[PDB]
């Protein structure tokens, strides 16, 4: 059995990572296309044998209530509108995928999780670290105690970003700057390595606003993070410097990973015990991003919830409002 | 051609890592013992063949003024004991090493400045690190602007610390805790790194006080600088995990260093012209302690100041103090 995807918001994401991925799903086939953009439609439905009746505008795309091919709509648009794709997509009797950030703010993603529930629909978010062999790895070391407590977890988050036109350095489209684009993966990374919610936050922005490309988001805003068990964690997010780790650690060693949250390229070391050393992960069926696609379907064909759920982005909303709080007012946010 | 050390406080650090460094010196010798424990002076006294008139008890210290022999003292004790030893060598006539932290306070430091200007002899604090290839490597880099502008650096220090009746968890004699002793090496790579002084801190200190080691002094705290320029560091000092290291990043590249700061070890890799790589720093002459040895020994003989004198140790402890201010207030220290 495979449920049909409509990919909304034909862009890079969607069109060079995701939509190739569908080869290698074993529940999740792409059956429909959403797009602004009338060449998008064209080229890619006749590159993937999606027939003009599963093309649809932004303008039609109500009409994919009657569309029984599509049980999923995958939303990878612009920040901003993640909610108004989502809320339509439940409109229309749809399942969603949503891509991250969830939305622009907590009470965005509280609406979004409310139309899916009135709807009936399951609603996922792209986390798919969750989905990645080293990722799932690390997450287990430390589950199974290999660690001892996790007392550090220190993570950098960051990609040298350029043209200062484009939609992510555009605050009224982005929703704010590399932490809701990158730095997110460093908060989402400390969240499920610990498997705990922060119960205090600092934070220091650091942004040259004279700079073509910062003039409306932020470049750096690194942020430390208390959990209740005691664990700490330090952020890096950033829109000049080229980073992506995470080391986690306890009393009786560590594990990291680097890069960490890439599409490819994953590297692991490790220190439990013994001396650091290499450590190749569990070997893991599919890929991330086929594995992240047929979690939503298994969950919908199963009856189960999805582990990254609308809550799961909401949570994350929640420490980002905290983070850009301490940051302007200079204060540990108690959460 | 060489100056004379009376080495203070034979303990650890004295006793097994720098008096076997004075092999490779060229311009330092051994030439007195100080310590608080007889047999000390009879074993080590009749291994490096220091003759019973330069060996001295805590209690006839003073009396060295007259030892033409001795032109430095190295204080190497408890950090609490730093600055009454370096005041009495001082007015002994004597020019200082003192070892890090330089002592418990900002007040404590300048007193220590005081002391060894009025006695006009020089002051210079053990920080071997800035003697170390691959440290040298590291900051030449940056200042050569391989890296850009400094953006972030991101540095943990720490080991799991033993015994808990030692007097590094007594706060009497520490002065405090993990920062004092291993996270002021996250501190001042951040400073000799971008080459400048923080203007705000965040701090969070996380400690279990039922832990026997801690009920003193502190476990782990964490902290954040922002400095003039924009730059800014993500830095953790524990006594609860094993780390060490550094990666300073900019617009144009990074290199890090993992051990950074170790006695030996060092390994160094970075991303600049192309992805990363390791990278073997430049020769040194000697190794880290022999260096930081010769180094006072030829600003003596050549008139000139140490590379990290008193001063250095001072800008050290104003960050701490607000490091500890910051995490027990919850709100950015700015100085
Ligand atoms: N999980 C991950 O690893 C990952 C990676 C990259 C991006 N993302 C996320 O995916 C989403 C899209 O990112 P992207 O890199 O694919 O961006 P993108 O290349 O700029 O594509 C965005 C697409 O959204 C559509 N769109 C609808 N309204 C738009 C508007 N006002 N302005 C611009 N585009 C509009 C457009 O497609 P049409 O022409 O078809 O209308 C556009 O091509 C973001 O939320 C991002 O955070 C996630
Ligand atoms: N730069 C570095 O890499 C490095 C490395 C390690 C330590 N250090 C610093 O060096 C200093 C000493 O550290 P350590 O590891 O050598 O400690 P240690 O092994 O315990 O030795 C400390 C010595 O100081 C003397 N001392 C005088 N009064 C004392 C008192 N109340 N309590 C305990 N000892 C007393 C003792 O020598 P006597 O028996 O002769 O009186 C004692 O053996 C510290 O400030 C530390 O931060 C620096």
């Amino acid at each position: 059995r495979k449920l049909g995807y409509a990919i909304l918001g034909l862009g890079y994401y969607a069109t060079r990572i995701i939509m190739p991925r569908f080869a290698e799903c074993e529940h999740s086939r792409l059956a429909a296309l959403v797009s602004g953009t009338p060449e998008k439609l064209k080229t890619y439905g006749e590159q993937y044998g999606i027939p003009e009746t599963h093309r649809y505008s932004y303008e039609t795309f109500d009409r994919i209530i009657d569309n029984p091919d599509v049980d999923i709509v995958y939303v990878i648009t612009p920040n901003s509108l993640h909610r108004p794709f989502t809320e339509r997509a439940a409109r229309a009797g749809k399942h969603v995928m949503c891509e991250k950030p969830m939305a622009n703010t907590v009470a965005d993603c509280e609406a979004m999780i409310a139309a899916c529930k009135k709807a009936g629909r399951k609603l996922m978010i792209g986390y798919r670290s969750r989905f990645q062999a080293h990722n799932i790895e690390a997450i287990k070391l430390v589950r199974d105690g290999a660690l001892g407590p996790v007392r550090t977890v220190v993570t950098d988050h960051g990609f040298t970003i350029g043209d200062p036109k484009q939609w992510r350095l555009n605050r009224a489209l982005a929703g704010g700057g590399s932490l809701m684009d990158i730095g997110i993966y460093s908060l989402n990374a400390a969240r499920y390595l610990t498997g705990e919610e922060p119960v205090a936050v600092n934070a220091v922005e650091s942004t040259d606003r004279s700079d073509p490309r910062f003039g409306e988001v932020e470049d750096i805003i690194n942020f430390q993070l208390l959990f209740p068990s005691g664990a700490t964690a330090n952020c890096v997010s950033a829109y000049s410097v080229n980073c992506n780790r995470y080391r986690v650690s306890g009393p009786k060693g560590w594990v990291e990973i680097d890069p960490a949250t890439s599409y490819q390229g994953q590297a692991m070391r490790a220190q439990l015990g013994g001396p650091p050393a290499p450590r190749e992960p569990a070997p893991q069926p599919k890929n991330q991003f086929s594995a992240q696609l047929d979690h939503l379907s298994e969950c919908i064909l199963t009856g189960r919830e999805p582990i990254v759920g609308g809550d799961d982005g909401l949570k994350d909303l929640r420490v980002i409002e905290a983070i850009y709080r301490a940051a302007r007012e200079g204060r540990t946010v108690k959460l």
